[PDB]
């Protein structure tokens, strides 16, 4: 067994205005280095695992793909794994600061505190786990982000292959919160509360080689039909002086619902193309018919039919299904195991034209009445060596709900140099 390693890396984003021209800042065009030493241990029935991080930017650049001061040191991963309880391989029961993963990367694709139970196995998989935010374990970060304190989640899934490569199965999430939304007038943060509340999402998922680079199949699918009930308080805010300030709350219930598929011709083993449509539920009365994801989510896949893991709603927008339609259209090619080219399409609308959208990447106002948000263009290229060079840029064209004052254009472009040890 190999005890131990080193992942380097040097990554440099090119950010044009994120809040496209409107506000100071969201404009980053910086370097910086991000070195991941681990360590592992092997003794029977029992596992441990760390992964350190120690990070050195010249402005404060995304190093990390998955959910989340110039230089900082921090605790990456940290658990304990037990593979005893049952005679099956594939059956292990991990605890400890964990990665939480699944294929779509819409349900969970984080580093998490977690006591995660999984069971493998050739015509069926099964999980159940807990998992809870009690810090950050980084150096630069003392509290905790407001929005991850007092959440718990609890989650479970079960899938069968009815077919060979044809995966059917079911969801559930709970996210229990027992947390409190900031009182009028307050100086509400970047890192602060959206909600608070007791919610249900439950799911039923159908994919035919959706997420696998190599298929015998000539043609790949993915379906998807999540509903989320319970209680829900949303925290309304209000501009002022740039510093966005509390103006109270709507306190209901919710009745939403989130819809993802898709379809990919396997031309060749080289060449692929394909569609997909996303539905994101939106408006309703105080809220209640807004769908939203878990908040653990990364909406990183690999959808293109390639190594490369490209994001599902755009690299720019960086959206999530949430009072949000989408129209993809997508293209890829790949040499072996020595290149990887993808080129991406995206049109994005509103469900409702009086509510708000779910997005990361553009922090821009949205005008009443305006349905169309914009376009975009992704361009995602990888030359492989352990060690591989990548470049992942984003063109976002703004449409009418961003309406004029608006610049053009907006990009976000990262290279990627990752070495490994
Ligand atoms: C619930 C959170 C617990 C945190 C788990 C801590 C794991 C930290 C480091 C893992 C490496 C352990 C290596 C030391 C060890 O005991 O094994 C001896 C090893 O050298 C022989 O294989
Ligand atoms: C300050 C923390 C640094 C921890 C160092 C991690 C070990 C690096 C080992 C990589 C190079 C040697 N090799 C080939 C034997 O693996
Ligand atoms: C394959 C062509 C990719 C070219 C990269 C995209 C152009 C961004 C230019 C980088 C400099 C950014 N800045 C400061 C001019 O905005
Ligand atoms: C071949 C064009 C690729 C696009 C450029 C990627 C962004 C790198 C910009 C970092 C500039 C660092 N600087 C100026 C702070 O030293
Ligand atoms: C390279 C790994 C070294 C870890 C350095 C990170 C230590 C800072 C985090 C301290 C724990 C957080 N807190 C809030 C509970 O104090
Ligand atoms: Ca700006
Ligand atoms: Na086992
Ligand atoms: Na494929």
């Amino acid at each position: 067994p190999k005890n131990f390693g080193l992942d380097v890396k040097i990554t440099g984003e090119s950010e044009n205005d994120r809040d496209l021209g409107t506000a100071p800042g969201g404009t980053l065009n910086d370097i910086g280095i991000d070195l991941r030493p681990w360590a592992f241990g092997q003794w029977g029935d029992w596992s441990a695992y760390f992964m350190g991080q120690a990070v050195a930017a010249t402005d404060t650049i995304e190093t990390d793909t998955l959910q989340s001061d110039k230089s900082y040191l921090a605790a990456r991963e940290f658990w304990v794994d037990y593979a005893g309880l049952t005679a099956y391989p594939g059956e292990h029961l991990r605890f400890g600061r964990q990665r939480l993963r699944e294929d779509s990367g819409q349900w969970q694709d984080t580093n998490i505190e977690a006591l995660n139970w999984s069971f493998e196995t050739t015509l069926l998989n099964a999980h159940a786990g807990v998992a809870q935010r009690f810090s950050e374990y980084r150096t630069d970060l003392d509290e905790l982000a407001p929005e991850d304190k007092d959440r718990t989640h609890v989650f479970g899934d079960i899938s069968t292959q009815w077919a060979p490569h044809h995966r059917i199965g079911v969801r559930i999430h709970h996210a229990d919160d027992s947390g409190h939304l900031r009182r009028p007038g307050e100086e509400v943060d970047n890192l602060d509360k959206t909600y608070t509340g007791q919610l249900t999402w439950l799911g039923i998922e159908a994919t035919g080689d959706a997420y696998n680079y190599r298929s015998s199949m000539p043609l790949n699918y993915w379906a998807s039909a999540t509903w989320l009930t319970g209680d829900r308080d949303n925290l309304t805010t209000t501009t002022v002086d740039d510093r966005r300030i509390a103006t109270g709350k709507q306190s209901g219930d919710v009745n939403a619902f989130g819809v993802d598929l898709g379809l990919r011709w396997n031309i060749d083993e080289q060449w692929k193309a394909g569609v997909g449509y996303a539905r994101g539920s939106g408006g309703g009365k105080d809220g209640e018919e807004q769908f939203q994801q878990t908040g653990l989510e990364s909406n990183r896949s690999n959808f293109t039919g390639t190594r490369s893991r490209v994001h599902r709603f755009g690299e720019a927008f960086r959206g999530e299904l949430s009072n949000l339609q989408a129209a993809t259209l997508f293209g890829s090619w790949q040499l072996r195991e020595d290149y990887d080219a993808s080129l991406v399409y995206h049109k994005f609308w509103r469900v409702d034209d009086d509510s708000d959208i779910g997005t990361s990447g553009i922090n821009a106002a949205l005008q009443p009445g305006e349905k169309d948000i914009g376009q975009e263009l992704d361009l995602v290229v990888t030359k492989y060596f352990s060690a591989l060079i990548r470049f992942r840029g984003g063109l976002f064209k703004p449409g009418d709900a961003y309406g004029p004052g608006t610049d053009s254009t907006m990009h976000r472009a990262f290279v990627d140099f990752i070495w490994r040890f």
